């Protein structure tokens, strides 16, 4: 609904991810670079879900109407 989509929005807006015409590709890209740190440099399988996390809230974004489907 709008109210956990909004609160989707804010968050990803505040810790600098979500931008404006962003397509879902882009927003988890940002996101996975904002979760990059001493585990994921260390660790391949951190590193993997780093990027599989960042790819499945980007996704729950998209179905929220805040980015872009990738074409
Ligand atoms: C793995 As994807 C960026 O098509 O949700
Ligand atoms: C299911 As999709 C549009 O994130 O590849
Ligand atoms: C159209 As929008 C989700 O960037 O306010
Ligand atoms: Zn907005
Ligand atoms: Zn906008
Ligand atoms: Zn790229
Ligand atoms: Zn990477
Ligand atoms: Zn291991
Ligand atoms: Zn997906």
């Amino acid at each position: 609904n709008w109210v956990a989509c909004g609160i989707l929005e804010g968050g990803l807006k505040a810790a600098g991810v979500l931008e404006e015409g962003q397509y879902n590709r882009e927003l988890a890209e940002a996101i996975a670079a904002k979760g990059e740190g001493f585990w994921t440099t260390q660790f391949p399988q951190i590193g993997d879900w780093n990027e599989d996390q960042a790819a499945a809230l980007a996704d729950r974004a998209q179905t929220c109407g805040l980015v872009k489907a990738d074409t």
